[PDB]
């Protein structure tokens, strides 16, 4: 049908049809008379998987023969979404499969909707890992993703009476055709026990053993025949476990609970024992596998850093540092100093937030009981590190306190960020402003001691999933003008600046957006029975629910627009559909109240006859990767409105830019670099800068001042307090009003006036479709910097010491 | 190589080789350079499985079109063993696969050893279900086996310091290529709750729900292209289960524990709640599936018994009776009397033991809490049943007490056997003597009320697994004389009586036995580093460890032989290898002490220089179906020595007869019918008959009398007491001596003299190889009655009301 989706040759279609029929018969054990759409999905998935296997085997054989430096990306989260379409895209099979299924009387897009998301992450950090795997394969790096195979991923969100309800994400119920169990490579992991000192060093004895069983998933590069591996570990009890008899067998569940469920916290630290067990489990199994592969290569650990790089995705796998030391010192019998040199040169650390509540600080008493040898190693690392600090800054006693890996107080804790900096040769933030804030504030002391360690690597997104897959219409009109090479070299989108006055292109860009909006408007009615006006401006804020992300500021603007309409009903206003979506962590009360507020506003606004279809407020239920793929291409306006200095980068912002939405945002995270690329005239920037926030903090933030001086804001607060949005429960939102008025860490009121004014400027431009679209073209054209291919090429060259390759492996 | 294993045609071998290579590549994702023997096993299993699928689909399509009466065999146990060789045998693929693998440089028998047993049963009852499934498919019956998919089957037994240790049987660790998950046919099962009475009948409300997910395994008939289904249910929590958040997800384990593990009790009742849950889980899911299939056929439940038969394998699935009533009365709104008519005509019950401790008697308080509606139904069944008893036997108040389904006392209990008799149109024992004992003793009252219900169906074994598969050498020499038809018509073995004086045949029968013994002697050295003399008489007792089975009587004979050798070292004795094997239930202390005794005797006997290789005592570790397939063909002497009236049938006895061992046994269970078939002169019968046991009981059994009058027995008891077999722990066996002397329910001493004398007669015949073999031929020749094909044909005609068919389905 469309060019970017590849060829549908007679030979290929014929083979696909026959292999589809083979899988339905032999693999699924069904005939066409009894088969359901789900059976048809599985027959297609197995057919596509077959095309991966030869390339997968020969890629791994290639790495064994060539023996390049291997990259190990360690993460507790991989937010992969669906696999079928992505695999077809990267193998150039989409048009052929579309034709083959069409000829069998089936609709492929209907089959695609059957697949469960692999929802093994919370949000930005987990999705970053997923985009990174795609880019590493596309750039021919010998890269492996290592994590945990959670039985239950991020919960499914249902909205009941306007409230979030959580349901278990039983994603494996129908099986997972993509993974291959590798029970043959099962490895033991140790917990508890005690340390014995011999004349020949320390021994960790009397431990409990849990087995780590790997499952491998293929990661295809874009049309280069490279297939890398994501290896996820699953917890299993040994067979002599607890071995009255019945209870001992039932108690195996205790061991196997380690890989049962993803902790659903986004940017927040909960010091639970089970979470610590998960973090050690992934680190211990992964490091054994790395060492095994290194020894089987082609005794000398001096060359270890030449053949191995380990990237820590936040501090979650920080135990890799003392675990590597443990193995090298206790088991391989290296001297401390040599082991430490190897460790530092091997490990690098990526920081994802500056919010104090998100930082992992583990109580010493937990580590003492669970990982006694690791605590001893951490103490020794600390002692040697502080000795270097003391030598560099003699007499500076407070610096010693500030830099210690051990935090003193009521409960003694280990600061895992400090451990990561001490034990890594590179430390990076994830956008230019964030990386600067790290050096100036939270890690200033460390930057002074070791300036060479600190780097920036601005985040990116993969243009395969986030353009070609989710927005084929836009990909096609681009390819029609500039060819297909931009898909793996996104900087080529700059060539589109030559078409900003091209009447044909302007029309085509606008047509694709309208189609996407029509498709999404239909999706909503079909799946949720919710009506929307497809001619309205689609104003979208989708991301996890957090106070710092300021969904509440968006709510205030919505109520402002409603109040203005009620004041002057017969005045023209640009019609809007305001869509907000995202999950709240189950224990985060304020985030749950914010969801209730949004639905409560919708309940009033959507049923007011005077408003008509000029304003609609919709909460998008169960926001996840598959839903992002639908809503992002349909958006007109991207809301990126975090308080300056709080969102480290953002990546949702980049997805919207690539897909033809304009951005309203603060100068926060990557928004700064996006505006710099596109030009500030082509962005809707408002609000306090970081320096303005610092000034307000010095003075003291007083929310009452804003309430007193802004009558429109006063009205809204009075409406919330009095029960206008909750007539049955008049004091429902009192916690929200109280926080806003007395305890607001994120200064919602301070940006309100500038936000409302900026929103007026958005409505003004939307009234002029031609000029709206020209600004859109200027955004798409300068989105190239934000490809994760750029990001990974920078990690490769500046941290890992390897060169990317766009060259094909033989098919 | 050999005829009975089928053809190895060039076309077939070529196809098998290519499909083997395809599975290794695409299914296993391996190349030949990295593949292990386990990978090779899986490639072969998938290749053979492919041959099953077409026949499986078309068999089930055939039943839908023809709509015959369906047979549902309900069992908590299916002791299936390995599947690969059985599948090849029944499909006539063994020689072709042997050739194909040979050409790929692989040894098929080595690959076969990799497969885990499906050990989903304890012993005789579970293995009977497995032989039955094979016979039902071979006889073309539309039959379905329904049970539980235990994650952990019968434990693996390890012997450590002479003691039994138990290890979890993690049989699914590497996957199960034979099963197909059917998550689409998942059904809800209800527990707890309460009963509400409406104007329109009872309602069971406020229940907890557990999901039952089916897994289907193919059951191939012998060379008839029929493939039936065994459907096993697995427990899953609903997704809103317990839905702080983390704990609710972890607590799903509580629901899913229902299908976690097989209770390892053989002939013993433990009234645990989890076991009751298992019994209801299988019954509730199965009955819904039966009703669904009945409605989808081709409203009228009058024809239900014409289209459905349910066979209860013991009382374990007895809840089918009140569950069927519940569905018909509460949900389908039938009147009680009509529902009861349908229930009785649908259900039939097989009893497997008369031992009082094995009978299921559930405390009323358990049923009250777990299954409140079922208890109400059971009370109503009881009331109506006792009303009929009162009318038939007016004034007989004690009969009313004896026949009640409700047992009065300290703890009120429901007698499940009484429930089964009341609610079934047929009740059968499993051998002629057992069926007679039921009518004369434990169910006398019921037999008086309803004589027409009581039947006999003597047990049998499948000659596919228990001759062709495990003993191809014997199968081949038989086929050479009489053709191949006997494999599905075992009565044809009578034709062998014409060869009892044939010198060629006599030589061939003896040669096959020697080869089997050589193979087994080698297996022992290879796998267990244990040496045995292959020229000795192989004296074998393999079965679960129980006091009634009298492994202890065997032990006494062994010690007698040792003592006689020590007394007269230079006298000739026929050399023996005495092998005893079997598992003990983990909570059964005496059974564990018996295992220790056997190993302790071996420790003395096997290292006494004076004995030499004239006597060896070996405990066979981890007795299971796969081990039975090895040891049975190697045996010379089969020990079947239960106290008369205690072993209902036995089936191990029949396996030994078919494979060319002679039998030493009591007149118990099927031993009686075996001796009747072969002729008493061709059996080694000894000991008390049932009538002799009854006489001794009336008088009172005094073990001291035997100890006082038999000097050789006194010596043994004195050796056990004094610590001769446990020098480090002199009083180790005091519990055994005490039981024997004061509390022996099974009268070990009473049969000792006759047993020892009979054993002398065995040694006498073994000295004459030609006459030994002629007696063997007379046993094999008359083993035909003991085919499970005969047994199933009798169930079909006399209970289920269906005709068997030996006719082929089109391939
Ligand atoms: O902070 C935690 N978890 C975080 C932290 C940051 N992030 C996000 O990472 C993205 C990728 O770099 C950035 O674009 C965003 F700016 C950042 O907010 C995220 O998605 N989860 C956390 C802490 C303790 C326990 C669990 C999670
Ligand atoms: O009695 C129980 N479980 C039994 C009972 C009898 N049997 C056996 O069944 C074989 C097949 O008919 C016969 O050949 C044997 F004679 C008989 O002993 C057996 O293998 N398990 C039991 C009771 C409560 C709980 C669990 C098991």
């Amino acid at each position: 049908q469309i060019s970017v989706r590849g060829l549908a040759g007679v030979e290929n279609v014929t083979e696909l049809k026959k292999n589809f029929n083979r899988h339905l018969h032999f693999t699924l054990v069904k005939d066409r008379n009894v088969a359901t759409p789900r059976d048809y999905y599985f027959a297609l998935a197995h057919t596509v998987r077959d095309h991966l296997v030869g390339r997968w085997i020969r890629t791994q054989q290639h790495y064994y023969e060539k023996d390049p430096k291997r990259i190990y990306y360690l993460s507790l989260e991989f937010y992969m979404g669906r696999t079928l379409q992505n695999t077809m895209v990267n193998l150039a099979l989409e048009n052929a499969c579309d034709e083959a299924t069409y000829q069998l009387g089936l609709d492929m897009e209907e089959l695609e909707e059957i697949e469960e998301d692999a929802g093994l992450g919370n949000g930005g950090l987990g999705r970053l890992a997923a985009c990174f795997l795609d880019s590493m394969a596309t750039l021919g790096l010998a890269a492996y993703g290592y994590g945990i195979r959670y039985e239950f991923g991020i919960f499914n969100q249902k909205i009941c009476g306007g409230w979030q309800m959580e349901e278990a994400d039983d994603w494996l119920r129908y099986g997972n055709p993509w993974e291959k169990a590798r029970p043959e490579f099962t490895l033991p992991v140790h917990f508890y026990g005690r340390v014995e000192h011999t004349s020949q060093g320390a021994k960790w004895v009397d431990t409990q053993v849990v087995l780590a069983m790997p499952y491998d998933t293929p990661v295809p590069g874009y049309r280069n025949n490279v297939v890398n591996t994501m290896r996820l570990w699953s917890a299993k009890a040994p067979n002599d476990f607890n071995l009255g008899y019945i209870q001992a067998v039932l108690d195996r569940n205790l061991a196997e609970n380690i890989s049962r469920v993803l902790y659903p916290n986004d940017n927040f630290f909960e010091g639970k024992e089970l979470r610590l067990k998960q973090e050690y489990f992934v680190v211990a199994a992964t490091l054994q596998d790395i060492i095994r592969r290194f020894k089987s290569s082609k005794t000398n650990f001096d060359a270890f850093p030449d053949k191995v790089a380990i990237q820590l995705n936040d501090t979650h796998p920080s135990l890799a540092i003392p675990e590597l030391m443990r193995v090298l010192v206790d088991l391989e019998r290296l001297d401390w100093d040599k082991a430490w040199e190897v460790t530092v040169k091997t490990c690098a650390y990526t920081n994802h937030t500056v919010l104090p509540e998100a930082l992992e600080r583990w109580p010493v008493h937990l580590l003492e009981t669970l990982l006694p040898r690791h605590l001893q190693i951490i103490y020794e690392i600390n002692q040697r590190f502080l000795n270097r600090v003391a030598a560099a800054f003699p007499g500076d006693v407070d610096r010693l306190r500030r830099m210690s890996l051990v935090e003193e107080g009521a409960v003694k804790r280990i600061n895992m960020a400090h451990l990561c900096i001490a034990g890594s040769h590179a430390v990076n933030g994830v956008a230019r402003i964030h990386s600067e804030i790290l050096k100036k504030t939270i890690f200033k002391d460390f930057y002074e001691l070791e300036p060479h360690k600190f780097q920036n690597k601005t985040n990116g997104i993969t243009p395969r999933r986030w353009l070609v897959l989710c927005n084929p219409g836009l990909a096609e009109i681009i390819a029609e003008r500039i060819g297909e090479e931009y898909i793996s070299d996104l900087d080529q989108l700059r060539k589109l600046l030559s078409y900003v006055d091209d009447e044909a292109f302007i029309r085509d860009v606008a047509k694709v957006k309208q189609e996407n909006k029509l498709k999404f408007a239909a999706y909503l009615e079909r799946e949720y029975k919710v009506h929307i006006n497809p001619n309205s401006l689609f104003d979208v804020q989708v991301k996890r629910i957090h106070e710092y992300k300021r969904q509440l500021l968006n709510c205030l603007h919505v109520i402002t627009l409603y109040n203005r309409i009620k004041k002057e009903p017969n005045k023209f206003v640009v019609p809007r559909t305001v869509m907000i979506g995202g999950k709240a962590a189950p224990g985060y009360h304020m985030a749950k109240m914010i969801i209730k507020l949004i639905t409560a506003i919708g309940d009033v606004v959507n049923h007011d006859p005077v408003v008509g279809d000029r304003l609609r407020v919709i909460f998008l239920e169960n926001y996840r990767v598959s839903l992002a793929e639908k809503v992002i291409p349909a958006a007109d306006l991207s809301e990126q409105i975090s308080t300056a200095g709080t969102e480290a980068s953002g990546t949702g912002n980049m997805k919207f830019m690539l897909n033809g939405a304009l951005t309203i945002g603060t100068m926060d995270g990557a928004n700064v670099e996006m505006a710099e690329e596109a030009g500030e005239e082509n962005f809707f920037i408002f609000g306090m800068r970081v320096e303005d926030v610092d000034r307000l903090d010095q003075r003291g933030y007083n929310a009452q001042e804003y309430y007193d001086r802004i009558p429109e804001l006063r009205q809204i607060i009075e409406q919330l307090s009095s029960g206008f949005f909750s007539p049955k429960q008049p004091d429902l939102f009192k916690d929200i009003v109280n926080m806003l008025m007395h305890h607001d860490r994120f200064k919602v009121f301070a940006d309100y006036e500038e936000y409302v004014k900026c929103q007026e400027r958005v409505s003004a431009l939307y009234k002029n479709p031609r000029e709206w679209t020209r600004m859109v073209i200027r955004n798409i054209a300068t989105s190239g910097k934000f490809s994760s291919d750029r990001t990974i090429a920078q990690y490769a060259r500046e941290i890992w010491g390897v060169e990317p390759s766009r060259q094909r492996l033989p098919a």
